[PDB]
Protein backbone atom coordinates (compact mmCIF):
# COMPACT_ATOMS: atom_id res chain seq x y z
CA UNK A 1 0.00 0.00 0.00
CA UNK A 2 2.75 2.27 0.41
CA UNK A 3 5.20 4.06 -2.39
CA UNK A 4 7.28 0.40 -2.24
CA UNK A 5 10.55 2.54 -2.04
CA UNK A 6 13.06 0.08 -1.81
CA UNK A 7 14.98 2.07 0.80
CA UNK A 8 12.14 3.15 2.78
CA UNK A 9 9.56 0.90 2.32
CA UNK A 10 6.63 2.14 4.69
CA UNK A 11 6.85 6.07 3.45
CA UNK A 12 4.17 7.23 1.20
CA UNK A 13 0.98 5.97 -0.64
CA UNK A 14 0.94 3.86 -3.47
CA UNK A 15 -0.89 5.57 -6.29
CA UNK A 16 -1.71 9.12 -4.32
CA UNK A 17 -0.37 11.99 -6.61
CA UNK A 18 -0.88 14.93 -4.02
CA UNK A 19 -1.10 17.99 -6.26
CA UNK A 20 -1.21 21.29 -4.42
CA UNK A 21 -0.66 21.37 -0.68
CA UNK A 22 -2.11 24.79 0.80
CA UNK A 23 -0.58 24.65 4.39
CA UNK A 24 -1.35 27.28 7.43
CA UNK A 25 1.87 26.84 9.92
CA UNK A 26 1.30 28.60 13.32
CA UNK A 27 5.11 28.90 15.18
CA UNK A 28 4.49 30.29 18.47
CA UNK A 29 7.72 30.61 19.84
CA UNK A 30 10.86 30.26 16.93
CA UNK A 31 12.95 28.02 17.92
CA UNK A 32 11.11 26.06 19.83
CA UNK A 33 8.96 22.49 17.75
CA UNK A 34 5.82 23.25 18.86
CA UNK A 35 3.12 23.98 16.24
CA UNK A 36 -0.22 23.79 14.77
CA UNK A 37 -1.30 23.50 11.54
CA UNK A 38 -4.13 23.24 8.73
CA UNK A 39 -4.02 22.10 5.32
CA UNK A 40 -5.69 21.05 2.47
CA UNK A 41 -4.40 19.07 0.00
CA UNK A 42 -5.62 18.58 -3.74
CA UNK A 43 -5.09 15.49 -4.23
CA UNK A 44 -5.91 13.12 -7.41
CA UNK A 45 -4.97 9.39 -8.27
CA UNK A 46 -3.15 6.99 -10.53
CA UNK A 47 -5.27 3.86 -9.52
CA UNK A 48 -8.53 4.32 -7.60
CA UNK A 49 -8.22 4.99 -3.92
CA UNK A 50 -10.87 4.03 -1.16
CA UNK A 51 -8.51 5.52 1.83
CA UNK A 52 -6.09 8.60 1.44
CA UNK A 53 -2.93 7.35 3.56
CA UNK A 54 -1.09 10.61 4.59
CA UNK A 55 2.68 10.44 6.77
CA UNK A 56 2.58 12.24 9.86
CA UNK A 57 4.87 11.96 12.31
CA UNK A 58 4.55 13.67 16.10
CA UNK A 59 1.52 16.46 15.49
CA UNK A 60 -1.55 15.06 16.74
CA UNK A 61 -4.51 15.38 14.24
CA UNK A 62 -7.54 16.78 15.94
CA UNK A 63 -10.03 17.19 12.56
CA UNK A 64 -10.66 16.37 8.99
CA UNK A 65 -13.05 17.27 5.85
CA UNK A 66 -12.88 15.41 2.57
CA UNK A 67 -14.38 18.31 0.32
CA UNK A 68 -15.77 20.15 3.45
CA UNK A 69 -17.45 17.41 4.34
CA UNK A 70 -17.19 15.38 7.83
CA UNK A 71 -14.90 12.18 7.00
CA UNK A 72 -13.24 9.30 8.88
CA UNK A 73 -10.25 8.96 9.74
CA UNK A 74 -7.47 7.31 12.29
CA UNK A 75 -3.92 8.72 12.99
CA UNK A 76 -1.63 5.55 13.75
CA UNK A 77 1.76 5.42 14.42
CA UNK A 78 2.93 7.24 11.74
CA UNK A 79 0.16 7.71 9.45
CA UNK A 80 -3.13 9.35 9.14
CA UNK A 81 -5.75 7.38 7.36
CA UNK A 82 -8.61 9.08 5.68
CA UNK A 83 -11.19 7.07 4.96
CA UNK A 84 -13.44 8.01 1.39
CA UNK A 85 -16.96 8.48 1.11
CA UNK A 86 -16.33 6.89 -2.33
CA UNK A 87 -13.13 5.68 -4.28
CA UNK A 88 -11.00 8.58 -5.37
CA UNK A 89 -10.50 7.66 -8.96
CA UNK A 90 -7.76 8.35 -11.32
CA UNK A 91 -9.13 11.83 -13.37
CA UNK A 92 -10.53 13.16 -10.24
CA UNK A 93 -8.70 15.52 -7.83
CA UNK A 94 -10.51 16.21 -3.96
CA UNK A 95 -9.62 18.62 -0.91
CA UNK A 96 -8.00 16.46 2.53
CA UNK A 97 -8.29 19.27 4.99
CA UNK A 98 -6.41 18.61 8.15
CA UNK A 99 -6.44 20.30 11.74
CA UNK A 100 -3.19 19.46 13.63
CA UNK A 101 -0.76 20.30 16.51
CA UNK A 102 2.15 19.12 17.95
CA UNK A 103 5.24 18.57 18.59
CA UNK A 104 7.33 17.34 15.15
CA UNK A 105 9.40 14.48 15.46
CA UNK A 106 12.89 14.05 13.90
CA UNK A 107 18.60 7.39 12.89
CA UNK A 108 22.70 6.56 12.44
CA UNK A 109 22.12 5.44 8.86
CA UNK A 110 21.52 9.38 7.61
CA UNK A 111 23.65 11.88 7.64
CA UNK A 112 21.40 14.22 9.65
CA UNK A 113 18.43 13.37 11.84
CA UNK A 114 16.18 14.85 9.27
CA UNK A 115 13.03 16.65 9.81
CA UNK A 116 11.60 20.27 11.93
CA UNK A 117 15.07 21.75 13.08
CA UNK A 118 15.36 23.84 16.33
CA UNK A 119 18.23 25.56 17.19
CA UNK A 120 19.32 29.06 18.16
CA UNK A 121 15.80 31.06 18.01
CA UNK A 122 14.94 28.94 14.47
CA UNK A 123 12.94 26.70 13.48
CA UNK A 124 13.21 25.30 9.99
CA UNK A 125 12.84 22.73 7.65
CA UNK A 126 15.61 20.47 6.68
CA UNK A 127 14.09 17.56 5.99
CA UNK A 128 15.70 15.23 2.83
CA UNK A 129 14.98 12.23 2.55
CA UNK A 130 11.87 11.97 5.33
CA UNK A 131 11.44 14.83 7.86
CA UNK A 132 8.62 16.70 5.87
CA UNK A 133 5.70 14.39 7.63
CA UNK A 134 7.00 16.00 11.08
CA UNK A 135 4.99 19.11 10.49
CA UNK A 136 3.00 18.51 7.31
CA UNK A 137 0.57 15.44 6.33
CA UNK A 138 1.52 14.47 3.38
CA UNK A 139 2.93 12.15 1.02
CA UNK A 140 6.33 12.15 1.99
CA UNK A 141 8.11 10.48 -1.10
CA UNK A 142 10.21 12.30 -4.02
CA UNK A 143 7.99 10.39 -6.61
CA UNK A 144 4.96 12.58 -5.78
CA UNK A 145 5.92 16.52 -6.01
CA UNK A 146 3.78 18.61 -5.33
CA UNK A 147 2.83 22.54 -5.10
CA UNK A 148 2.68 24.34 -2.63
CA UNK A 149 0.76 27.49 -0.99
CA UNK A 150 2.79 28.19 2.72
CA UNK A 151 0.75 31.40 5.29
CA UNK A 152 3.21 31.26 8.23
CA UNK A 153 1.89 32.61 11.34
CA UNK A 154 4.61 33.55 13.81
CA UNK A 155 5.35 36.58 16.38
CA UNK A 156 5.32 39.71 15.17
CA UNK A 157 9.02 40.30 16.45
CA UNK A 158 10.27 37.31 14.25
CA UNK A 159 9.82 36.54 10.74
CA UNK A 160 9.32 33.80 8.25
CA UNK A 161 10.49 32.83 4.58
CA UNK A 162 9.30 29.80 2.78
CA UNK A 163 9.82 28.37 -0.90
CA UNK A 164 7.93 30.60 -3.62
CA UNK A 165 6.89 33.51 -4.34
CA UNK A 166 6.15 35.81 -1.42
CA UNK A 167 2.97 38.07 -1.64
CA UNK A 168 1.74 39.44 1.45
CA UNK A 169 2.55 39.93 4.85
CA UNK A 170 -0.42 40.73 7.99
CA UNK A 171 -0.21 41.36 11.68
CA UNK A 172 -2.89 41.38 14.06
CA UNK A 173 -2.89 40.65 17.79
CA UNK A 174 0.81 40.88 17.85
CA UNK A 175 1.08 37.94 15.37
CA UNK A 176 2.27 38.38 11.69
CA UNK A 177 1.41 36.05 8.69
CA UNK A 178 3.71 35.86 5.88
CA UNK A 179 2.41 34.11 2.04
CA UNK A 180 4.31 32.01 -0.08
CA UNK A 181 3.73 30.68 -3.21
CA UNK A 182 5.31 27.97 -4.76
CA UNK A 183 4.06 27.36 -8.63
CA UNK A 184 6.37 24.68 -9.89
CA UNK A 185 6.10 21.59 -8.38
CA UNK A 186 9.18 20.19 -5.95
CA UNK A 187 9.42 17.00 -3.33
CA UNK A 188 8.36 17.66 -0.34
CA UNK A 189 11.75 17.77 1.66
CA UNK A 190 12.34 20.86 -1.24
CA UNK A 191 9.99 22.74 0.77
CA UNK A 192 11.60 25.08 2.57
CA UNK A 193 10.33 26.60 5.56
CA UNK A 194 12.09 28.54 7.88
CA UNK A 195 10.96 30.77 10.93
CA UNK A 196 13.04 33.36 13.24
CA UNK A 197 14.85 36.53 13.20
CA UNK A 198 15.32 36.54 9.33
CA UNK A 199 15.50 39.38 6.46
CA UNK A 200 14.85 39.60 3.02
CA UNK A 201 17.09 40.96 0.50
CA UNK A 202 16.70 40.89 -3.19
CA UNK A 203 19.00 41.14 -5.88
CA UNK A 204 18.03 42.65 -9.53
CA UNK A 205 16.38 40.06 -12.18
CA UNK A 206 18.31 37.29 -13.75
CA UNK A 207 17.34 37.91 -17.28
CA UNK A 208 17.92 34.32 -19.27
CA UNK A 209 17.13 34.10 -22.67
CA UNK A 210 13.75 32.28 -22.13
CA UNK A 211 12.54 33.95 -19.10
CA UNK A 212 13.34 36.26 -15.86
CA UNK A 213 14.70 35.03 -12.58
CA UNK A 214 14.01 36.66 -9.45
CA UNK A 215 16.36 37.29 -6.98
CA UNK A 216 16.20 37.33 -3.26
CA UNK A 217 18.26 35.94 -0.35
CA UNK A 218 17.25 35.52 3.34
CA UNK A 219 19.78 36.62 6.14
CA UNK A 220 19.16 35.05 9.45
CA UNK A 221 20.35 37.35 12.56
CA UNK A 222 23.73 36.31 13.92
CA UNK A 223 25.81 35.12 11.00
CA UNK A 224 29.76 34.45 11.20
CA UNK A 225 31.50 37.61 9.37
CA UNK A 226 32.09 37.41 6.60
CA UNK A 227 28.74 35.29 5.16
CA UNK A 228 27.45 36.43 1.67
CA UNK A 229 26.53 35.74 -1.57
CA UNK A 230 28.88 37.15 -4.02
CA UNK A 231 28.12 40.23 -5.64
CA UNK A 232 26.51 38.82 -9.80
CA UNK A 233 27.77 35.18 -8.48
CA UNK A 234 23.79 33.71 -8.59
CA UNK A 235 23.16 35.36 -11.87
CA UNK A 236 26.38 34.04 -13.70
CA UNK A 237 25.44 30.56 -12.24
CA UNK A 238 21.80 30.27 -13.38
CA UNK A 239 23.50 31.60 -16.92
CA UNK A 240 26.01 28.60 -16.98
CA UNK A 241 23.43 26.41 -15.43
CA UNK A 242 20.60 26.98 -17.64
CA UNK A 243 22.93 26.94 -21.06
CA UNK A 244 23.97 23.28 -19.78
CA UNK A 245 20.33 21.97 -18.51
CA UNK A 246 17.66 24.26 -20.38
CA UNK A 247 15.59 26.80 -18.58
CA UNK A 248 15.64 27.33 -14.63
CA UNK A 249 12.69 25.51 -13.21
CA UNK A 250 11.67 28.36 -11.24
CA UNK A 251 10.62 32.26 -10.44
CA UNK A 252 13.24 33.34 -7.95
CA UNK A 253 16.26 31.87 -6.64
CA UNK A 254 18.51 32.53 -3.34
CA UNK A 255 19.60 31.41 -0.43
CA UNK A 256 18.88 31.40 3.06
CA UNK A 257 22.09 31.93 5.03
CA UNK A 258 21.57 30.63 8.83
CA UNK A 259 24.28 30.71 11.92
CA UNK A 260 23.86 27.07 11.91
CA UNK A 261 26.05 24.43 11.26
CA UNK A 262 24.52 21.77 9.23
CA UNK A 263 24.44 20.55 5.10
CA UNK A 264 23.13 23.01 2.76
CA UNK A 265 19.72 21.95 1.44
CA UNK A 266 18.64 22.69 -2.17
CA UNK A 267 15.28 23.61 -0.82
CA UNK A 268 12.98 25.50 -3.68
CA UNK A 269 14.05 28.22 -5.22
CA UNK A 270 15.67 29.00 -1.87
CA UNK A 271 18.58 26.58 -0.79
CA UNK A 272 18.50 26.25 2.87
CA UNK A 273 22.39 27.76 3.40
CA UNK A 274 23.75 26.56 6.98
CA UNK A 275 26.51 29.29 7.10
CA UNK A 276 29.67 26.58 7.80
CA UNK A 277 28.36 24.84 4.02
CA UNK A 278 28.50 28.54 2.20
CA UNK A 279 31.36 27.63 -0.02
CA UNK A 280 31.09 28.66 -3.92
CA UNK A 281 30.86 24.68 -5.00
CA UNK A 282 27.94 24.19 -2.31
CA UNK A 283 25.63 27.29 -3.52
CA UNK A 284 27.09 25.99 -7.77
CA UNK A 285 25.63 22.20 -6.18
CA UNK A 286 22.63 23.83 -4.55
CA UNK A 287 21.42 25.61 -7.63
CA UNK A 288 22.36 22.92 -9.34
CA UNK A 289 19.80 20.57 -7.61
CA UNK A 290 16.88 22.76 -8.56
CA UNK A 291 16.75 21.10 -11.86
CA UNK A 292 18.24 17.74 -10.51
CA UNK A 293 15.83 16.29 -7.35
CA UNK A 294 13.65 19.37 -7.42
CA UNK A 295 12.38 19.71 -11.27
CA UNK A 296 13.18 15.69 -12.20
CA UNK A 297 12.58 14.29 -9.19
CA UNK A 298 14.08 10.50 -7.55
CA UNK A 299 11.68 7.33 -8.26
CA UNK A 300 13.31 5.55 -5.54
CA UNK A 301 15.63 6.87 -2.72
CA UNK A 302 18.09 3.77 -4.34
CA UNK A 303 19.08 6.67 -6.91
CA UNK A 304 19.86 9.43 -5.26
CA UNK A 305 23.44 9.43 -7.34
CA UNK A 306 20.76 10.97 -10.16
CA UNK A 307 20.63 13.79 -7.66
CA UNK A 308 23.86 13.97 -5.89
CA UNK A 309 25.72 12.96 -8.96
CA UNK A 310 24.10 15.24 -11.41
CA UNK A 311 24.48 18.25 -9.29
CA UNK A 312 28.02 17.99 -7.95
CA UNK A 313 29.17 17.31 -12.01
CA UNK A 314 27.17 20.29 -12.34
CA UNK A 315 30.58 22.10 -10.09
CA UNK A 316 33.16 20.88 -13.25
CA UNK A 317 30.77 22.74 -15.32
CA UNK A 318 30.54 25.57 -13.25
CA UNK A 319 34.43 25.58 -13.18
CA UNK A 320 35.16 25.48 -16.25
CA UNK A 321 33.19 27.78 -17.14
CA UNK A 322 35.14 30.17 -15.31
CA UNK A 323 38.28 28.78 -16.97
CA UNK A 324 39.28 25.93 -14.54
CA UNK A 325 40.97 22.88 -15.98
CA UNK A 326 37.97 20.44 -15.81
CA UNK A 327 39.94 17.25 -16.05
CA UNK A 328 42.31 18.25 -13.01
CA UNK A 329 39.54 18.08 -11.04
CA UNK A 330 37.48 15.21 -12.05
CA UNK A 331 41.06 13.61 -11.00
CA UNK A 332 40.76 15.20 -8.02
CA UNK A 333 37.74 13.61 -7.31
CA UNK A 334 39.29 10.28 -8.47
CA UNK A 335 42.09 10.28 -6.34
CA UNK A 336 39.86 11.02 -3.55
CA UNK A 337 37.33 7.63 -4.27
CA UNK A 338 40.58 5.70 -5.61
CA UNK A 339 41.20 5.31 -1.62
CA UNK A 340 37.33 4.65 -0.28
CA UNK A 341 35.28 2.27 -1.44
CA UNK A 342 32.90 1.78 -3.87
CA UNK A 343 29.71 0.93 -4.75
CA UNK A 344 27.35 -0.14 -7.96
CA UNK A 345 25.23 3.59 -8.34
CA UNK A 346 22.42 1.94 -7.59
CA UNK A 347 22.39 2.20 -3.13
CA UNK A 348 20.81 -0.71 -1.66
CA UNK A 349 21.28 0.32 1.59
CA UNK A 350 20.00 3.64 3.77
CA UNK A 351 23.74 4.45 5.06
CA UNK A 352 24.73 4.48 0.96
CA UNK A 353 22.65 7.09 -0.32
CA UNK A 354 24.54 10.24 0.80
CA UNK A 355 27.90 8.63 0.52
CA UNK A 356 30.91 9.40 -1.56
CA UNK A 357 29.58 7.52 -4.62
CA UNK A 358 26.65 8.90 -4.73
CA UNK A 359 28.48 12.07 -5.10
CA UNK A 360 31.58 11.47 -6.94
CA UNK A 361 31.09 7.98 -8.69
CA UNK A 362 27.71 9.66 -9.96
CA UNK A 363 29.49 12.70 -10.87
CA UNK A 364 32.46 10.55 -12.77
CA UNK A 365 29.88 8.34 -14.31
CA UNK A 366 28.60 11.91 -16.10
CA UNK A 367 31.89 12.60 -17.03
CA UNK A 368 32.56 9.50 -18.30
CA UNK A 369 29.61 9.80 -20.63
CA UNK A 370 30.26 13.62 -21.68
CA UNK A 371 34.11 12.34 -23.00
CA UNK A 372 32.71 9.60 -24.89
CA UNK A 373 30.39 11.99 -26.96
CA UNK A 374 31.31 15.16 -26.75
CA UNK A 375 30.37 18.33 -25.38
CA UNK A 376 27.67 19.22 -28.26
CA UNK A 377 25.99 15.87 -27.40
CA UNK A 378 26.00 15.94 -23.82
CA UNK A 379 24.96 19.08 -23.78
CA UNK A 380 22.25 18.33 -26.02
CA UNK A 381 21.33 15.40 -24.01
CA UNK A 382 21.34 17.15 -20.54
CA UNK A 383 18.53 19.22 -22.25
CA UNK A 384 16.69 16.29 -23.34
CA UNK A 385 17.04 14.20 -19.59
CA UNK A 386 15.78 17.30 -18.28
CA UNK A 387 12.58 17.81 -20.60
CA UNK A 388 12.04 13.92 -20.51
CA UNK A 389 11.97 13.65 -16.52
CA UNK A 390 9.89 17.02 -16.23
CA UNK A 391 6.69 15.71 -14.46
CA UNK A 392 7.58 12.06 -14.22
CA UNK A 393 9.93 10.92 -11.65
CA UNK A 394 13.58 9.49 -12.85
CA UNK A 395 15.36 5.98 -12.47
CA UNK A 396 18.77 4.63 -13.42
CA UNK A 397 17.57 2.31 -15.83
CA UNK A 398 15.11 5.03 -17.36
CA UNK A 399 18.40 7.19 -17.60
CA UNK A 400 20.63 4.46 -19.23
CA UNK A 401 17.40 3.68 -21.81
CA UNK A 402 17.63 7.31 -22.33
CA UNK A 403 21.19 7.60 -22.77
CA UNK A 404 20.94 4.24 -25.43
CA UNK A 405 17.68 6.01 -27.43
CA UNK A 406 19.77 9.55 -27.56
CA UNK A 407 23.38 8.86 -27.55
CA UNK A 408 23.63 5.35 -29.12
CA UNK A 409 24.72 2.16 -28.09
CA UNK A 410 28.31 3.10 -26.99
CA UNK A 411 27.42 5.82 -24.96
CA UNK A 412 25.31 3.61 -23.00
CA UNK A 413 27.52 1.02 -22.07
CA UNK A 414 30.18 3.76 -21.04
CA UNK A 415 27.83 5.22 -18.16
CA UNK A 416 26.67 1.30 -17.47
CA UNK A 417 30.58 0.50 -16.82
CA UNK A 418 30.13 3.46 -14.39
CA UNK A 419 26.39 2.63 -12.88
CA UNK A 420 27.64 -1.04 -12.57
CA UNK A 421 29.91 -2.94 -10.78
CA UNK A 422 31.37 -3.12 -7.41
CA UNK A 423 35.14 -2.20 -8.05
CA UNK A 424 35.73 1.67 -9.28
CA UNK A 425 36.49 2.18 -12.61
CA UNK A 426 40.23 3.69 -14.47
CA UNK A 427 39.59 7.56 -14.26
CA UNK A 428 38.01 8.82 -17.50
CA UNK A 429 40.02 10.75 -19.78
CA UNK A 430 40.14 12.10 -23.09
ZN1 LIG B 1 2.01 15.13 -7.39
ZN1 LIG C 1 23.31 17.55 -2.94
Amino acid sequence: QSVGDSIFPSLGQRGLDVQHYDLHLTVPRPGEPHLSGDVTLTVGAREPLSRIVLDLLGPRVSAAQWNGQRVRWVQTAQKVEVTLPRPLRPGETGRLRLIYAGTPELDPGLPIRPGWQNEAGLSYSLSEPHGTRGFLPCNDHPSDPATFTVRVTVPASASAAASGLFTTQTERNGLKTLTFTQRVPVPTYALGLIVGPLERRTAPDVQLGTQTVHRRDIYAAGLPAGTTVPEGETARMLRVLSDWFGPYPDEVYGVALLPVRQLALETAGLTTMPATSNRERVRLHALAHQWFGDQVTLADWADTWLSEGFATYAELLWAESQGEDGQAMAADWYARLSVLPSRPLRATREEEIFDASAYFRGALALHALRLKVGDAAFGQFLHSYVKTFTGRPVSTTALLTLVKTQLGAEAEQTLRVWVEGRTLPPLPEP
